[PDB]
């Protein structure tokens, strides 16, 4: 249903506003993307291990909405979404211009554009 | 009141019902859909449809892919009840989405917590989005 993807360092309120805004459109279904070590370190002055971002994000969300989400590792800047049909893609100011870039590839391979779904986190 | 969302919806289009689909499963029954007078109608576009009628389309619409009549409120100025009420989200499109902006720089004037903005970029092809609750 929806796709969520980012670093998640530290985790926070834009973050959790984020991850709400996901698990209502997506459900106890979602998969969480976090990037890579080399992804993060590009995008920021990141300290945190992958495992340790990812754990933080799975008990925040064990604890607020009673589930373990899955989490995948991100690796390049698309992660799955040239190859799923997406209902939603939901990002941050810091996501967004990749999201519409990630739009702009799908159409250039003639897939449908996923609807982008900006949750602004005045940070 | 968990989300605000505001339009004219004339017509009733796929963007708008994918605004309409976020903001429901933002806020379930706990959304307040405002839908514009026919003089602010009119300064935005050539209306034909007067409030009653675009307010019934979206109820109709709601209650047969939702199962619910949502509340309705006439916007009778830009900021509807956003200035007072407090939201915790407000769903918007790149065309309602710089009035967002303001809506929450008056509210930190005026001593209001900020609402959490949603823009949907609703692209008026796009994925199927299997409109319902999740639950």
């Amino acid at each position: 249903k929806v796709a969520l993807g980012g670093t998640f360092e530290p985790l926070h309120e834009g973050h959790k506003k984020l991850i709400d805004v996901a698990i209502k459109l997506g459900g106890r279904d979602i998969t969480i993307g976090v990037t890579s070590d080399r992804m993060a370190r590009a995008r920021i002055r990141s300290v945190l291990p992958f495992a340790i971002r990812a754990e933080n994000v799975k008990r925040y969300v064990m604890r607020k909405y009673g589930f373990e989400p899955e989490i995948v590792k991100i690796t390049n800047p698309y992660g799955k979404t040239l190859d799923v049909d997406f209902e939603y893609l939901v990002v941050s100011p810091e996501t967004y211009e990749m999201a519409l870039k990630i739009n702009q590839k799908r159409e250039e391979l003639g897939k449908r554009k996923i609807t982008i779904v900006k949750v602004d986190w005045m940070m």
